[PDB]
C-alpha cells in the first residue's frame, strides 16, 4: 500500500542526505565546498517537496474530488506555454519539441491538462536520444480529440507496458538518483485524463512510444 | 485517505529542512556557520530516517508480516530499560516515571514490546503536568497480563477514544514539532499488540488517562 511504496520511495533519498551530510561534516572544508554540500541537499530535498506535492494532488482524485473546470480550449496555445517551460531541458539533452496540430480545440480544464502534457513531456524527455524530436500530435478523430506524446528510444518491453501508469511503478530500478520523476507523474496523467471522462494508451516498438490521451469532443 | 495523511506528515520535516538550507545559502556564510547549518541539518535528516523506519515497520504489520520472535520476559527489567531512555525527557519536564510490578513476567518479543511501552511514555510525557508521574503498573489479571501506562492530566474527549489508536489521528491540531511523535506511534502499538494476541484499552476521566496493554498468559 502507499505506506509501504511512500516509505520505500523516501528511504534512500533520506540515506544519502545522511550519508553525504557526515562525510561533509567529517574533514575541514572551504566555505564554498560546504555551499556545495548544501545546494546537492537542497536538489535532493526539492526532489522530495515535489514527490509531495505530486502526492496530494493525486489524492484528490481518491475521495473522487477530481472536479475538471472545463471551457473551450486551443491546444496549440496550451502545448506552447507547456514547450515554453521545457525548451532549456530540451536544448541541453539536444531535443526537438514539435507540435502537430490543424486548429485542434477541446474542452477541458487547462490546469489540470497543461500537467498532464506536462508530466508526458518529463517522461519523454527521460528516454529521447538526442538529435531527435518529442512530437505532441493532436487531431481530431470519431468525435474524439486525440492528443500523443510520441518518442524515439528503447521499447517499452510488453510486461511494463500495462503497468505504466501505476502509482511509484517504475520500469527499471532507477528510483534513482537526480534523474526525473516524483514516481507518481504517470499515475496523475490517467487520473487527470479519466476525470476528463477519457482514457490513455500506450503502444511501443522500434519505431517509438507513443502515449495517447482520448478526451470526448 | 492513505497517501495524503502520509504526504501531510512527511511535509512539515521536509520544509523545514528546505527553508533551512535556503536561509543559509541566501547569505555569505562563515565555514562555522555553514558546520552548525550542516550538524542541525544531520539531526533533523536523523529524525526523518527514523519516521521513514517507523513507516515500514507498520507496513510490515499492515502485510501480516510482523511476527513476534517469543520468550519469557522480566517485564521490570524492560520497563527498566525504557525508562533508561526516558530519564532526562522526564526530568526536564518535572515528571516522574514510577514502574509497579511484583516479579511480573509475560511471554513476548522483547524489541517490540519495548517500541510499544516506548511509544506510550513518549505519548504520556505529551501530556503529563509537571510535578506529577507517569505510573506503569504490571499485574496479572484473570490469567492475563495487564501493563499500564498511566498519567493525569486533560481528559480525552470520548469521540477521540476509539480512535486514538488510528494511524495519523490527531486528537487536537497541535504543534507542528518534535514531542508530537509521528503520528503512528499510537498505531504501531495497537500493531504489536495485536500481533501478541493482544489487546488495547483506553479510559479517560478526570482522575487520570489509562492506556492499558493486555497479553496472554
Amino acid at each position: 500500500g502507499a505506506m509501504a511504496d511512500i516509505a520505500h520511495e523516501i528511504r534512500t533519498p533520506i540515506t544519502n542526505l545522511i550519508t553525504q551530510t557526515e562525510i561533509a561534516l567529517s574533514q575541514s572544508r572551504s566555505q564554498k565546498e560546504l555551499e556545495d554540500v548544501l545546494y546537492s541537499n537542497l536538489e535532493e530535498l526539492t526532489r522530495m517537496a515535489k514527490m509531495v506535492s505530486d502526492m496530494l494532488f493525486l489524492a484528490q482524485a481518491d475521495n473522487n474530488q477530481l472536479i475538471p473546470e472545463k471551457k473551450m480550449l486551443n491546444l496549440a496555445d496550451e502545448v506552447g506555454k507547456v514547450f515554453d517551460f521545457f525548451e532549456a531541458l530540451a536544448e541541453d539533452r539536444g531535443v526537438e519539441l514539435r507540435f502537430v496540430g490543424d486548429k485542434c480545440q477541446v474542452a477541458g480544464d487547462p490546469l489540470m491538462l497543461r500537467r498532464a502534457l506536462s508530466n508526458l513531456l518529463s517522461n519523454a524527455l527521460r528516454y529521447t536520444p538526442p538529435s531527435e524530436a518529442i512530437v505532441v500530435r493532436c487531431q481530431t478523430v470519431n468525435h474524439q480529440v486525440q492528443v500523443s506524446v510520441e518518442n524515439p528510444g528503447t521499447p517499452i518491453a510488453p510486461e511494463h507496458l500495462p503497468r505504466l501508469f501505476d502509482r511509484f511503478y517504475r520500469v527499471a530500478p532507477s528510483r534513482q538518483r537526480k534523474g526525473e520523476g516524483s514516481g507518481i507523474g504517470l499515475a496523475i496523467v490517467k487520473s487527470i485524463v479519466v476525470a476528463h471522462k477519457g482514457t490513455v494508451a500506450v503502444t511501443s516498438d522500434a519505431r517509438g512510444t507513443r502515449f495517447v490521451i482520448t478526451l470526448p469532443a
